[PDB]
C-alpha cells in the first residue's frame, strides 16, 4: 500500500552524522536502521554492532532543522557548520525534560523519507491491538537479552529475566518440562506459549460469574474449549450493559478487531480461555469511557470565567528556584502538555534585548527572540484555544519599546489588539477566541508615567529578591572536610545557611576477573583452584572457565589459568613498556583488551574461554568492616558522629547473616542481610556481593531519602573536625524563613564580628570566617572562589553591623520603579491586574476585565467556612490567579481542590514537580483530550451551593459505589527488590466526601497478583465533582509506603460491571501493559 515499501526501504539503513549531547564527544558518523519487529530505531558502531537504540513508542515529536543545543554549541567553529535542510532532531523521554538526538543527513530526499517513515510508524504503533503489543513486548524482551537473533536463551537467563520483571520463581523447574534440552533451549514460540500458560495458571483462583460457568474447568491445561459467539452476545448485554451487543454484527466486528488474525477471520470468530482472560485487561475493556476523549463544541459556549483553565508558574525554569537552568524546551513541553497560561520574567539586557531569568538569582539567562519564536512555533499544536502570556517586567523603558515591537512583528495577527465585544457583559466564550494569544501586564493607569495607584505591596517579606546579597559559598565537613556548596542569603540583620545541595545539571584492577593478590609463590598456585573448584559446583563451567591475576612466580606479569580436561594450566603475560603480549602471541596495548580479544575469535592450540566469575572476598579489605562488634558499641559509634547518614556493617552470630547499622533523624536503624551461596539479600531483592550491595546503595537510597555517605572508622572519629565538642546554633524548624524547608540554621549579624583570614586555609584562599566574641568557642569559617566576591560579601556584612536601621517601614514601600512605557502597556486588553476590594463582590462597581493575584497566603484566608460562600460569588464573573508562595524554593505545589471548588480558575502549578497536585491537575482535564478547557458542573452555578455544607446540595442525586479489586498485571519495578503491592482506593472531593481505604499486601508477587475478596462500599453526595484514585503502594521491609503507579478518574464518565484500569506514572505518562482488574457497581438514587 505504497507504505510497506517505504518501511522496508528504511529498514535497509543509512549513514548519518550524529552530534553528541555531551560537549566532549566530537560529532561522528554512524549507521542507522529501523527494526519493524519491535518498532525500534537502532544505530550501530560498525556494520552490525548496536549501541543501545531507542523505542518508537517514546518518540514525542520530530522537528526538521537545527534548533537544538548541540548545533548551537558547535555552530561557532566553522568546521561542522550544519545546513537548514540537512539536519533534524528526535525528542524522546517519559519525563518533563525530553532527551534529544541530533542527526545530519546528506540529501533532502533522505531526510524527507526518514521523517515520513518515522511519523507513520509512530502513528501506527501508538494505537495498536493488544495481542500485537504483547507480541512486540515478547520480541523486545527476548532479543534484548539475546545479543544475536539465533533465539537461544538458557535456563539461568530465563530465571534472571523473570526476576527482572517483578515475578519470583520459587518453583524449581517451574510448571512444565516440555523439552529441557532433551541448540535453542527456548525458541520464541515456546517462550510465548509458556508465558501465556503461566499467566493463565497463576491467576486461576479469581472466580467469575460467567467465565467458569460455560461447562469449563474440566482440567485441560490449554483449555481448547473455545467460548461461543452467543455466550458473549448474551454476556455483553447482561453484565457490561453494552447495548451495541444486541446486534450480532457489532459483536462480530468487535471480535475481529480485537483478534486481528487472518486464518481465524473466515470462520465464526471465537476466543480461547486464555485470550478471553487477556481481553479482560485490554484497553478495549478500560473503565474510562473513551467516547468522552473527544471535545464537544456544545460544552464550549459559556463565558470564559466558568472554565477551569489550566495554568503554570515559573515556566522558564526546570528545577529548584535557586540554581536550576532555563531553556525553551520547558516552554515547548508545557505548551504541548495542554497548558494555556504561562509567565515571563524579564530583566534588563546588555544589548537592548531583555534576558529571561530569575531576579537576583543564579539562573542561566536566555534570549527573548528565541522565547518568542518557540512560543509561536508551539502555540496551537495540541489545541486551538487561546493562551495567555503574563509578563513580569523589571527592564528599562527603551527595552519596553523593543519588547513591544518584537512581539508585534513576530506574532503578526495572532496577537490581540481589539476586544471581541466591547458591550458584552461577560468574557467572550472560548469558541470566539480560537487561534489567539492574550497578553497580560501591570497596565498603565489613566494618568501618566509609572502608576498602579496604591503601590502598597506591604508583603515585602524575606525572599531571594529582597535581600542584601545572595550567593553560593562552601562549608567544611566535620568528618572528611570537603567544601560542599551551600546557599547563603544576607537579610537585613540575619543570615541563613541551607543543607548541602548537590543538585547539578584502574580498569584492570576494577575488572571482575581481577582477583588481586592471592598468595606468595606456592600459595598462589594452589589457592588459584581453591576459589574456582568450590565455585563451579553451583552450576558448572560451560566448557571450562578462566581466572587471571598478577603473576607470582614472574614479577611484573599476569598469570592466566583455565580449567580444561580436568587440568588448570598456568601461563604468563609479558608486559613490556606499552604492549602487553602472551607467549608467541600478538601484542595487546592493555590487559583488559588482551583478555577480551580471545573472546571474539572462535578459539575452538586455540582455547576459547567462557564467562568470567564474580568475586566474594572484596568487602573485607575495605575500611567499612568489623569482624567483631556488639550492638552497644555499634550505636555508640553511630551516635558519636554529628551528621546523619553514617553507616557501618557488622557481623552477626548466626552464619550468613550480616547487619547494616545506619543513622537517621537522630536515631539508629539496623537492617539484616542474609547470604546464601553466591547470593545476598536484605529482602526480596537479590545482589551478587556485599561490595556490590554497598556500591549500589552508595549512589541510591536505602532508607527514606537517606544515602549511605559516611563510612565510619575509629580514625574518622579521631580526625573529626568538630561535633559539639568542649551551645551551638544548629536550630530546627523556623518554618517562616526565606528558604522555606531548606533552612538549616540562623545567625544574627549585629552580634557577629568579621575577620578576614589571608592565611593558608586548607585548599582555599578566599575566607571571611565569622567569629562570636560574646560566646567563645565559635568560628563559622566560610570559603569562596574569587577575591572580589569575598570583599563584596564582607563589606555588605559590615554595613549590616553598623546599619542602624532607619528604613521608613518594613522592606520599604517601593518607589519609582520602571516608568511604565506606553507601547508595552497598550497591548493588554484582558487580564489586567488590579488591587482586590471585598466590597466590590456582588456589586455593580466591579468590572469583569480586572483580575487579582494571590500568593496562596492571602488566598488561604478566603477558602474557609466564613469566606468560602462570599468568595464563590467572585469567580462567577471575574478571574483570579493563584501562585505558590515565595518561600517554596523546591517548586513544591499545593493542593488546589479547595481552590477549584471555590470557583477560582487560573490555579497555577509547577509542572516540573511530579507530586500529587500535578497528577490531579492532569487527571481533571481528561474530559476533552487535554484540550485545556473544562466546563464547571451545573451545581456550582446555583445561588444556594456552599462548598462546606452538605445540606446545601439540595436536590442532587447521591451515589453508592461497590468496588472489588481482583488482581493486577505487570506492575513496574522499584529499585531492585520485588514489589509487595497493595492497592489503596481513595475518593477525593469536598471535605465531607474525602476518604481512603486500603487492602492487604501480597508477598513477593507483582506480575499477576490477586487479592482476597473484601467488598468496599463508598458513598458520594456530589458525584458531579469527585475523583476516584487508585494508588499501587508497596510495603517495604521498613513498613513504609513507596510509590509505584497511580490512576485517577473523574466519577462522571465511568462504566459499570467488570472493568480494567490502565496504570500510569507519577508524571502522568502511560505505562506499557500495566493494569488492574476490578468489579464496580453503581446504585444511583440509592
Ligand atoms: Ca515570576
Amino acid at each position: 500500500a505504497e507504505v510497506l515499501h517505504l518501511c522496508r526501504s528504511l529498514e535497509v539503513g543509512t549513514v548519518m552524522t550524529l552530534f553528541y549531547s555531551k560537549k566532549s564527544q566530537r560529532p561522528e558518523r554512524k549507521t542507522f536502521q529501523v527494526k519493524l519487529e519491535t518498532r525500534q530505531i537502532t544505530w550501530s558502531r560498525g556494520a552490525d554492532k548496536i549501541e543501545g537504540s531507542i523505542d518508537i513508542r517514546e518518540i514525542k515529536e520530530i522537528r526538521p532543522g537545527k534548533t537544538s543545543r548541540d548545533f548551537d554549541r558547535y555552530q561557532e567553529d566553522p568546521a561542522f557548520r550544519p545546513d537548514q535542510s540537512h539536519c533534524f532532531v528526535i525528542l524522546y523521554g517519559m519525563e518533563f525534560r525530553l532527551k534529544t538526538l541530533s542527526l545530519q543527513a546528506t540529501s533532502e530526499d533522505e531526510v524527507n523519507m526518514w521523517i515520513k517513515g518515522l511519523t507513520w510508524l509512530m502513528e501506527d504503533t501508538l494505537q495498536a491491538a493488544t495481542p500485537l503489543q504483547i507480541e512486540r513486548w515478547l520480541r523486545k524482551q527476548f532479543y534484548s537479552v539475546d545479543r544475536n537473533r539465533e533465539d537461544r536463551i538458557s535456563a539461568k537467563d530465563l530465571k534472571n529475566m523473570l526476576s527482572q520483571v517483578n515475578y519470583r520463581v520459587p518453583n524449581m523447574r517451574f510448571l512444565r518440562e516440555r523439552l529441557t534440552d532433551l541448540s535453542g533451549d527456548i525458541t520464541y514460540g515456546q517462550f510465548a506459549q509458556l508465558y501465556r500458560s503461566l499467566m493463565y495458571s497463576a491467576q486461576k483462583t479469581m472466580d467469575l460469574p460467567f467465565l467458569e460457568t460455560n461447562t469449563l474447568r474440566t482440567g485441560e491445561r490449554p483449555e481448547l474449549c473455545q467460548v461461543s459467539l452467543s455466550e458473549f452476545q448474551q454476556f455483553l448485554l447482561e453484565y457490561q450493559g453494552e447495548l451495541w451487543a444486541v446486534d450480532r454484527l457489532q459483536v462480530q466486528e468487535f471480535m475481529l478487531s480485537f483478534l486481528r488474525d487472518p486464518l481465524r477471520e473466515i470462520e465464526e470468530p471465537y476466543f480461547f480461555l486464555d485470550e478471553l482472560v487477556t481481553f479482560l485487561f485490554s484497553k478495549e475493556n478500560s473503565v474510562w469511557n473513551s467516547q468522552l476523549d473527544a471535545v464537544c463544541p456544545e460544552t464550549m459556549n459559556n463565558p470564559l470565567s466558568h472554565y477551569w483553565i489550566s495554568s503554570s508558574a515559573n515556566t522558564y525554569l526546570t528545577g529548584d528556584q535557586f540554581s536550576s537552568e532555563s531553556s525553551l524546551e520547558a516552554y515547548a513541553r508545557c505548551l504541548r502538555m495542554g497548558c494555556r497560561c504561562i509567565e515571563l520574567d524579564c530583566w534588563d539586557g546588555p544589548d537592548g534585548m531583555p534576558v529571561i531569568y530569575h531576579g537576583h538569582t543564579l539562573t542561566t539567562k536566555i534570549k527573548f527572540s528565541d522565547v518568542l519564536h518557540t512560543i509561536k512555533e508551539h502555540a496551537f499544536v495540541a489545541s486551538e484555544y487561546p493562551v495567555i502570556l503574563s509578563i513580569e517586567d523589571h527592564c528599562s523603558i527603551a527595552q519596553q519599546r523593543n519588547m513591544a515591537q518584537h512581539f508585534r512583528k513576530v506574532l503578526g495577527d495572532t496577537l490581540l489588539t481589539k476586544p471581541v465585544d466591547i458591550a458584552a457583559d461577560g468574557l467572550p466564550s472560548p469558541n470566539q477566541l480560537k487561534r489567539k494569544i492574550l497578553i497580560k501586564h501591570k497596565k498603565l493607569a489613566e494618568g501618566s508615567a509609572y502608576e498602579e495607584v496604591p503601590t502598597s505591596v506591604m508583603y515585602s517579606e524575606n525572599d531571594i529578591s529582597n535581600s542584601i546579597k545572595n550567593g553560593i559559598l562552601y562549608l567544611e565537613d566535620p568528618v572528611n572536610h570537603e567544601w560542599y556548596p551551600h546557599y547563603f542569603v544576607l537579610t537585613s540583620s540575619k543570615i541563613y545557611y541551607s543543607e548541602e545541595t548537590s543538585s547539578d545539571q584502574e580498569l584492570h584492577s576494577s575488572e571482575k576477573w581481577f582477583h588481586g593478590k592471592l598468595g606468595a609463590g606456592r600459595d598462589g598456585r594452589h589457592i588459584a583452584e581453591r576459589l574456582l573448584t568450590e565455585y563451579c559446583i553451583e552450576t558448572g563451567a560451560p566448557d571450562g572457565s578462566f581466572l587471571v591475576r598478577e603473576s607470582e612466580t614472574f614479577v611484573g606479569d599476569y598469570t592466566l589459568s583455565f580449567w580444561r580436561n580436568g587440568k588448570v594450566q598456568h601461563c604468563r603475560i609479558h608486559s613490556r613498556q606499552p604492549k602487553f603480549f602472551l607467549t608467541d602471541n600478538l601484542v595487546f596495548d592493555s590487559l583488559y583488551d588482551l583478555i577480551t580479544h580471545y573472546q571474539q575469535v572462535p578459539l575452538r592450540f586455540e582455547m576459547r574461554l567462557s564467562e568470567p566469575v564474580p568475586q566474594t572476598n572484596a568487602h573485607e579489605s575495605k575500611e567499612w568492616y568489623h569482624a567483631s562488634l556488639t550492638r552497644a558499641q555499634a550505636e555508640h559509634m553511630l551516635m558519636r558522629v554529628p551528621r546523619d547518614g553514617a553507616f557501618l556493617v557488622r557481623k552477626r552470630n548466626e552464619p550468613n547473616s550480616y547487619a547494616i547499622s545506619f543513622r537517621a533523624e537522630g536515631k539508629i536503624k539496623h537492617c539484616r542481610v542474609q547470604q546464601e551461596g553466591q547470593t545476598v539479600m536484605l529482602g526480596n531483592s537479590e545482589f551478587d556481593s556485599l561490595v556490590d550491595l554497598i556500591s549500589y546503595y552508595e549512589k541510591h537510597p536505602l532508607y527514606r531519602k537517606m544515602k549511605l555517605r559516611y563510612p565510619i572508622n575509629e580514625e574518622a572519629l579521631e580526625k573529626i573536625g568538630t561535633a559539639e565538642p568542649d551551645e551551638p546554633e544548629r536550630e530546627h524548624l523556623d518554618e517562616n524563613s526565606p528558604l522555606g524547608d531548606l533552612l538549616r540554621g540562623v545567625l544574627d549579624v549585629p552580634a557577629c564580628q568579621i575577620a578576614i583570614r589571608p592565611e593558608g586555609k586548607n585548599n582555599r584562599l578566599f575566607v571571611f570566617s565569622i567569629s562570636m566574641p560574646s560566646v567563645a568557642q565559635w568560628s563559622l569559617d566560610v570559603a569562596a572562589d574569587s577575591q572580589e566576591e569575598l570583599q563584596d560579601w564582607v563589606k555588605k556584612i559590615r554595613e549590616v553591623a553598623q546599619t542602624a536601621d532607619a528604613r521608613l517601614t518594613e522592606g520599604k514601600m517601593m518607589e519609582r520603579r520602571k516608568k511604565i512605557a506606553l507601547e508595552l502597556s497598550e497591548l493588554v486588553v484582558y487580564c489586567r491586574p488590579v488591587p482586590f476590594d471585598e466590597e466590590k463582590i456582588g456589586t455593580e462597581r466591579a468590572c469583569y476585565r480586572d483580575m487579582s493575584s494571590f500568593p496562596e497566603t492571602k488566598a488561604e484566608k478566603y477558602v474557609n467556612k466564613a469566606k468560602g460562600k462570599k468568595f464563590l460569588q467572585y469567580n462567577r464573573l471575574q478571574l483570579s490567579r493563584i501562585y505558590p508562595k515565595g518561600q517554596r524554593l523546591d517548586s513544591s505545589n499545593y493542593d488546589p481542590l479547595p481552590m477549584w471548588i471555590c470557583g477560582s480558575q487560573l490555579v497555577a502549578l509547577n509542572f516540573q514537580t511530579p507530586d500529587k497536585p500535578m497528577q490531579m491537575n492532569q487527571a481533571l482535564f481528561m474530559a476533552g483530550g487535554h484540550c485545556g478547557y473544562v466546563l464547571q458542573p451545573s451545581t456550582m452555578r446555583d445561588e444556594a451551593f456552599d462548598p462546606f455544607d452538605k445540606s446545601s446540595l439540595r436536590g442532587l442525586e447521591p451515589c453508592v459505589i461497590c468496588i472489588e479489586v481482583l488482581g493486577a498485571r505487570h506492575l513496574p519495578k522499584n529499585g531492585r527488590g520485588i514489589v509487595c503491592p497493595f492497592v489503596e482506593i481513595e475518593v477525593a472531593g469536598a471535605e465531607y466526601d474525602s476518604t481512603k481505604q486500603k487492602t492487604e499486601f501480597v508477598v513477593d508477587n507483582g506480575l499477576n497478583p490477586v487479592w482476597p475478596a473484601k467488598p468496599f462500599h463508598f458513598q458520594i453526595s456530589n458525584p458531579e465533582f469527585a475523583f476516584l484514585r487508585f494508588v499501587v503502594y508497596e510495603e517495604d521491609m521498613f513498613s513504609d509506603q513507596n510509590f509505584l503507579a497511580q490512576a485517577t478518574f473523574p466519577v462522571k464518565g465511568l462504566k459499570t460491571g467488570y472493568r480494567a484500569v490502565p496504570l500510569k506514572n507519577n508524571y502522568s505518562e502511560d505505562l506499557e501493559l500495566a493494569s488492574l482488574l476490578i468489579k464496580i457497581d453503581i446504585f444511583p438514587a440509592k
